[PDB]
């Protein structure tokens, strides 16, 4: 659409009661904002946090007044840092992010690096400020995250890349990450919420039933039967808004039994 | 109901112009593809298979049709195999898999070679008690690995898809139906009536339905092109939605609920 | 494993306050056990029954005394007749739980109903079980696990024609096209089930973990591959070349580079 | 050599019978469908579809054609987006069909325009050519192939950008994510692509047909396998 | 005919150098490796392994084999496993079994348990003997097969019964290996050779190009891409015997840039 | 890693005892080098070559002081040109299952079969001189395995296409732009930072990047793939207590007891 729309001010309004680690917020406009809230720690996740991120993501699901999430962390100088130095509960949540039937974007800006790194890939979109570090760092620190974090940064930037990601452990810029496709934008650090708010209202313009039926469709090229249940799960739900799939129900309502005859087979 | 789905069938011809088959169609919405060529155990050659891809895209087409039947002519063959182009049964076999309706075979007498292959792409099989099944290719040299390979092994498991293509014996109707290669197995004299009862069921049911879940089942094989036809369904439904709609008449979305 | 501690008693301590349809009962042993309670209307799921069964499946998990977990309907004659869409959440909660789950079903198995016992690891069957889908009978579907997942346990001849006609079928059908593990006479339903579940207590959880991730892992790509890499990832941390890293640069050249 | 590469074309029409498009065959093998409709910008409606599977499947059938052209007429569209779904049909017609399709496109190639160039094996873009997807903007979804097969060309980060937000992309950043395959300047489009045809008819058509069907087999499951297995099968035609 | 199918067995032996496992070759084309460590019911130890791989390798080199038994010396066990008074070399052997180009019979008295379980279950087909008794162990006793030992056996009898063979790790008798499709056939012990080698010989009569396509095809619905480049392998193979096929060589001989316009394009 | 370390004079050790066709080199810190020694023919390989290369890519994996295999040209004028004038496929899956990286390091030629070997490799090192390229389609042949499918899970199947069904050479410049060469570098320093890059592989954990290997496989080869990465979770779990228990408890005669291991979540 246009500009003038596209970089209105945003307003955020707090949704952080009882939330330790995070902030979470919402604009008016239907874009919910989760923050890692520890920059003394480069907003690195500990256990808390991720059970945080867990609820607050709930919440966004099921927010009808929501069609955007932005994943990000406080300040300008990280992401996400990774796991805490000082159990494994990030599966749930990158399941959660994955299943989220709205886009989850990520706002970069300074260091996404370890299970900070597989955070921003597995949401949909990264928007990246000109100062963004990207990497993994298992090898180097004995761990690793082999599943989406190996065979889905693969479909991202292809096989080369990814074990060169992986094997050596070596720190990616802004311009190094766009060039493999490894995020989506670069943007001027004072810019980056500016842009990002932008490239959600522009997904928020458009249908949201679309926007969930082609990033199930989008999954389903990865996660086999559990990218069918999305897909199918969207197709059933589809299903029910027509009126072939609204017969069931009224003839239970009408006491009588369905008559599937009087709808055309289409080819 | 038994009345209902024993009573009896009302066939009409739709032949014309047709050498190597017969292609009849039920008042009830049953379109049945017979290989008319028992002289030589209804084995195909290309112009019958340019011939079943007709009538097969005429059945998919003709609103009035549920539900395709695909048999031999008599009670001796099914199809036993091959003899515009050299090949081109993949073709029909793909068509079948893609038919948004369901496809049955209804099978008497010998189901071998290629004309095995056909009846396992088919939805469901149901198998006089005369029927028998199996492969041949390897004992001439040819052979099916396509989904005369894969799919096989996600219907009767791979030890036993391997037994069938490796020794390329042949199998009663009791032997297929306990590997479950067939759904069921019934006296040759009721093989149609039991199969336009098979049919019934199927007609009573949503047409939508069917044809979603048949994509569904076909995508859990099918990759990228199962997911083809997964999709295009959800799409097709998406327009019949008022959220669809809405985007088509211009587009303000804020009106339908972003539900989880 | 004699079958005098495999057919011992079960004490059943009760954990269903705040339930309202469903009961959730842990056993001595380690047994988790998950009833849905509204026989009035043949054991369907409402959401609320959905949300409840998704917070004890958690509770379950959480529970470091809990290696099992038994899935079933109150009464004799219904395991879950179907929905009366938070169940996909259900299932892949079920499918992703690192404890094997048993659906033990006594009377219809139906719909939404069907879809959840086959969700499950194992199904132990009463006699009287009846199975199979209502979907294009009452229009509607399932076709994520509820189509790929059956035809990976009973074939796709058998799959289409469940689902193509929504025939019902009997226990003696279920067991004999794989439907299910084992049928038992009624009477015996639990006695049964208990001595399966208590067969898998005295193995390894974490070889019952892998093994299960490792067989998603042939169905639900790299979401499989996301459980599997877990599991191999939980190990990793318990081995010293693991721990090396967490405890001055790291150095692993104290370690074999195996074969 | 670039002297060979370069000549010119003997094209001889084919349209007989056809309302919407634009049929032609040359003497060196390559066939050539043209969407006919540039007032609408290319447009396709069930009647083009079913023209464009009439074509394709002619062209398929003819041992003197080696490449087929995708393209559609004048130099500002390729095909602007559209029974109803019949071009989910010509989609697998294009998929399986066991002769390199190209798409050359000038202008736009947009919405199920944009979904039936990505089909294509190879894309020769113009340097005026535009990009991209529309329907979560007019409340449709191509999530067969037009999501999974997008995800394989230009990656999911890319793949998840172009459908979510239906922005335009222009040759440079179509060439840069690996959308096309390479740019030409407009004047040059025909040129190069008949070029690109010509390499392709130097080689094996047994070898591409076998490959194409390999490449495939990597998205498309048992029915990849079916592809492949088929060509075995042709091939152990062939021996003794 | 069952003349020819019944006729006897010539066997001679090449075991020379091996002390787990005998290997013999009969005048008609198959191999057979057998096992040979029965007082510990041939439980393999690492040089089992070694053996066993140079045995197959050897095998599938020779022209005039085949078909290969795998199987135990006596009638009491085919393979109990992993030996508990001990690299792991067996998933070499499994990609081996897996790969090779031949079929390859497990032909099972007694004992198939644990890891000797799993071998049977990578052998294209098993001819069990009455006495016959499947299942795994792992579990039992902390260890797990999750490759083809998981996945596999699930395309063989289906996700219950192999979420039931794993988590219980109960012992199956032949009737029930047969019922859920674990085996091909059950015969009576005396008869388990004599009906085997029928089977193989049945296997002869076809073409081994046939065979070798057919179990790549096979394999190909589990393998990815491992399972393609065994599918393509064979299609290279198949091209070189072919007139467009030989058109590169023969234009290298003549001195001549190949040319490919004479060669039709089927549809 | 710092720079003085990282590009530290590396000392090769002849180990190419008994090979005709390669020559086979170990470093002292890790790094086995095997080198198709046959320049006047472009490097390409005939059956003995392949017969070496995987005799000495198997003593490289059981080689416990191994970390990190380099396939490499000698000269600078190819590295590989494929096939000479089927085991060859048997070194592909053996690349592949090496649960050491693998690094190809391309000086000149890459092409053909010389090229799908490239690509089999999990990183490759380009030389500014490098040209990749197949030939198949030209000369009558393809490589339908993992040269196409797994060729795409790297450029995209746009250029994989492209590749394939036009057999054009690509330079260093077009190779590194579509993503299929990790690096490049000039050809004086080609070894340098080939070395460089083996070397900061050797500095992390052994079994995270055999994990990682495996779980990358395992994206593209089925229940292939689910076997080693299977195969590793095996591994792990005999080095931790609960799966020690088991043969513990044979040796101690018992019967084993797991009931004393936390059941996680
Ligand atoms: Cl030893």
């Amino acid at each position: 659409p246009d500009e003038a729309m596209l970089y209105a001010p945003v307003e955020w309004h707090d949704c952080s009661e009882g939330f330790e680690d995070i902030r979470y917020e919402k604009s008016t406009d239907g874009i919910a904002k989760i923050t890692i809230n520890r920059p003394q720690v480069r907003n690195a996740f500990r256990p808390l946090t991720v059970k945080e991120m867990i609820q607050a993501l709930a919440d966004a699901r099921y927010d009808d007044n929501i069609g955007v999430i932005i994943l990000t962390g406080a300040g300008d100088k990280a992401f996400c840092s990774g796991g805490d130095q000082k159990h494994l509960n990030v599966l749930d949540f990158q399941r959660q992010i994955r299943t989220c039937p709205k886009p989850v974007v990520a706002m970069v800006a300074g260091y996404s690096i370890g299970g900070g790194h597989v955070l921003h890939m597995m949401c949909d979109l990264t928007i990246a400020a000109d100062n963004a570090i990207f990497g993994q760092t298992g090898p180097k620190v004995g761990s690793f995250d082999g599943g989406w974090g190996a065979s889905y940064m693969a479909r991202i930037v292809g096989q080369k890349k990814a074990r060169e990601i992986w094997f050596l452990c070596r720190q990616y810029d802004a311009k190094q990450a766009l060039d493999m496709g490894l995020v989506n934008t670069v943007v001027p650090l004072a810019d980056l919420e500016k842009e990002t708010v932008r490239w959600c209202r522009e997904m928020l313009q458009n249908s949201p039933m679309a926007l969930r039926c082609l990033k199930a469709a989008l999954n389903a090229d990865c996660d086999g039967q559990a990218g069918l249940q999305e897909l199918a799960g969207n197709a059933t739900m589809l299903f029910y808004m027509t009126e072939e799939g609204q017969e069931g129900r009224n003839a239970f309502n009408q006491k009588r039994q369905p008559d599937f005859s009087k709808f055309k087979r289409n080819p």
